[PDB]
């Protein structure tokens, strides 16, 4: 109890070393250790904006989230599920950052604990899907899409209210927030229909052909998932820009397009007749690319 009281120091340094002191007492330490509860939320109940005070609770209730433990409000009598809502208004303060995208990720990890124990499962994410509706409109797009993928890297599922407005979001979007919607759109492709109508609405080649050795990748594996429940016609457009990713600086885009190579000759070998002649043109492009993948210069992917 007193270790946690007095870890807030100028130095970062410092205040990682006493993180990391008391992350290894509570693993070693896990039985006969009472979790005081009330503290955490003193620390992140701070009211005052830009002012660094909640960075620090949100900070010990990920450590003490890392070691399988209840995800606060024991229903101990300690405090009352209406604290469990200061928590998640944390991710309103802008500015200064270290205490919306922290309390987006571990809000993220406490959804999960309490989705995979069953108990409550989405009484938490009313209000956190409410706070990011509310940080949707109100202007402020560049937090809201970097909010909703730190809560996605834990809780895929709360994508499914916003995958309309991450589509809108997507052509006004550059630099890495274009990259984060991608990968906010990544996290659930599967049982997601008409998805290539989607993306090939807001110019994805476009997206595909820029040189940015991560985003690519994220396309590349957008396209790997997306992949099978797709019509020989829609890959035929779609294999072009994959296969132009040969002599790619990076070595895993090569990989990934590989993959998907693999995938394309297996599944579209000797077609039943001349039902397409796309089926017939992408196993050649396919086969053909696949025997100069023979001659990579990566002797591992070779």
């Amino acid at each position: 109890n007193f270790l946690m009281k007095h870890v807030f120091h100028p130095k970062r340094a410092v205040f990682r070393h006493n993180l990391e002191i008391i992350k290894t007492l509570v693993e070693c330490w896990k039985d006969c250790l009472s979790i005081p509860y009330r503290l955490i939320f003193e620390k992140f109940s701070g009211k005052d904006p830009n002012s660094k005070d909640n960075s620090v609770g949100i900070q010990l209730l990920g450590i003490v989230m890392a070691n399988d433990l209840p995800p606060y409000d024991p229903q101990c009598g300690i405090q009352s599920s209406e604290y469990f809502q200061a928590l998640v208004n944390n991710m309103s303060f802008v500015r200064y950052k270290e205490v919306y995208a922290a309390a987006a990720e571990v809000l993220g990890l406490i959804l999960r604990y309490v989705m995979e124990r069953k108990n409550i499962l989405e009484e938490s994410l009313c209000e956190l899907v409410a706070k990011q509706l509310k940080q949707h409109q109100n202007t402020m797009e560049d937090k809201f899409i970097v909010c909703l993928n730190k809560v996605t890297k834990s809780f895929p599922p709360l994508a499914d209210r916003f995958m309309n407005a991450v589509f809108f979001l997507l052509p006004k979007f550059h630099g890495v927030l274009k990259t984060l919607c991608l990968e906010v759109v990544l996290c659930r492709v599967e049982g997601m229909t008409e998805l290539y109508f989607q993306l090939k609405s807001k110019d994805f080649v476009q997206v595909m052909r820029h040189r940015d050795d991560e985003r690519q990748k994220v396309c590349l594996d957008i396209i790997y998932k997306m992949m099978p429940k797709l019509k020989p016609v829609e890959l035929r457009e779609l294999l072009n820009p994959v296969v132009e990713f040969v002599s790619h600086p990076s070595t895993t885009c090569r990989e990934q397009m590989y993959n998907i190579l693999m995938w394309i000759h297996d599944n579209y070998r000797d077609p039943e007749s001349e039902t397409d002649n796309d089926s017939q043109e992408i196993f050649k492009l396919a086969k053909d690319v696949l025997i100069q993948g023979l001659i990579d210069e990566n002797p591992g992917l070779q």
